[PDB]
């Protein structure tokens, strides 16, 4: 009965702050491909929220000691009601939080400059002259972290041990990418946006494995279940796949 806790962190397109010559507040400051996917959810369901960027600016994943951080602790702490972000539902993950049925599908792929002809992942792993990584405490470097296959394995080793392969967020991936000779881990739909806008970025290979995003809740959360019906719904109209092309279409790329 009462407005929702909603957490989320900056990231283009699906969060972003909208362009104003007057000062922002509240929800109003957003806008992105989750804020129309939020306000649908709300629009059907017929509840309010107050939107705050998760402190640390991180998704999460566990440390040592295996306490969480980013949006994973926020809802694990029951200091949000909803995680409403590109946030990768992982196994690992179900096991301090739950999901939403997805609301869109990636994979993990590769974002390198135009220039080597790499083909792919393979080919990093198998090297060192590319430095290659991840953004920190997200589900792609958990799964390199995480995986018994032999190549990914090789390349947590190489990772882990090189100071700054995994970066803080997505825009110092992406420069690092652009300034240096660096490959970044990324997930797909993100490869897609950034190199039809950056035309000397491009994608290197397919996709190396097959994932979801959906809205994160504490675990046995009440509004759970009426968002992955509303979720459902949407697709089923083709709704979310409009919603996609909306904040996507841009300038292409010679
Ligand atoms: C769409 N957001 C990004 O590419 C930022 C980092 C992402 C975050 C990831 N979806 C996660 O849920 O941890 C990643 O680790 O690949
Ligand atoms: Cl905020
Ligand atoms: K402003
Ligand atoms: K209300």
């Amino acid at each position: 009965n009462r407005s929702l806790i909603v957490t989320t962190l900056l990231e283009e397109p699906f969060v972003m702050f909208r362009k104003s010559d007057r000062t922002l507040y509240g929800n109003d400051r957003f806008e992105g491909y989750c804020i129309d996917l939020l306000k649908e959810l709300a629009h059907i369901l017929g509840f309010s929220y107050e939107i705050r960027l998760v402190e640390d600016g991180k998704y999460g994943a566990q440390d040592d000691k295996g306490q969480w951080n980013g949006m994973v602790k926020e809802l694990i702490d029951h200091k949000a009601d909803l995680a409403v972000a590109p946030l990768t539902i992982t196994h690992v993950r179900e096991k301090a939080i739950d999901f939403s049925k997805p609301f869109m599908t990636l994979g993990v792929s590769i974002l390198y400059r135009k220039g080597t002809p790499i083909d792919s992942a393979d080919d990093l792993a198998k090297q060192t002259k590319i430095e290659y990584g991840a953004v920190k405490d997200g589900a792609t470097m958990t799964f390199f972290k995480k995986s018994k296959i032999s190549t990914f394995e090789k390349m947590w080793a190489f990772m882990s041990s090189k100071p700054s392969a995994l970066v803080k967020n997505n825009e110092e991936g992406i420069q690092r990418t652009l300034t240096a000779d660096y490959a970044l881990l990324m997930e797909s739909t993100t490869i897609e946006y950034i190199t039809q806008r950056n035309c000397n970025l491009t994608q290197i290979g397919g996709l190396i494995d097959s994932k979801g995003y959906g809205i994160g809740t504490p675990m046995g959360s009440p509004y759970r279940d009426k968002i992955t019906i509303a979720i459902l719904q949407l697709q089923e109209e083709d709704k979310l796949h409009i919603m996609k092309e909306k904040w996507w279409r841009g300038s292409g790329c010679p």
